[PDB]
């Protein structure tokens, strides 16, 4: 599913991501924009052989099981395929664990490089929320 911008903002809020660990909704929408362009089915293969999955490009080295990432963990206790669903519940619940891991949203390098320090409120501007 490719979400609309405000549609995704609403879904993220519904699932308790708004201001989670102090990160406003615009931060999460911005991260999703640059990680996946709002496409739940996004996948990308990393140089280390791990893969990133879903709207927030969650990585199989630590967070989910895909059966093809040697030496990896599955800290969210989910198959990576769950992160590709039209229902963002699994991605949100896993993102909550990731952002609580110590480095906040810096875990998403694209958030650090493209969202951090910017006017992230623009991502939810106009949205009925
Ligand atoms: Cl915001
Ligand atoms: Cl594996
Ligand atoms: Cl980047």
């Amino acid at each position: 599913k490719v979400f609309g911008r405000c549609e995704l903002a609403a879904a993220m809020k519904r699932h308790g991501l708004d201001n989670y660990r102090g990160y406003s909704l615009g931060n999460w929408v911005c991260a999703a924009k640059f990680e996946s362009n709002f496409n739940t089915q996004a996948t990308n293969r990393n140089t280390d052989g791990s893969t990133d999955y879903g709207i927030l490009q969650i990585n199989s080295r630590w967070w989910c099981n895909d059966g093809r990432t040697p030496g990896s963990r599955n800290l969210c206790n989910i198959p990576c395929s769950a992160l590709l669903s039209s229902d963002i519940t699994a991605s949100v619940n896993c993102a909550k664990k990731i952002v609580s891991d110590g480095n906040g949203m810096n875990a998403w390098v694209a958030w650090r490089n493209r969202c951090k320090g910017t006017d992230v409120q623009a991502w939810i501007r106009g949205c009925r929320l």
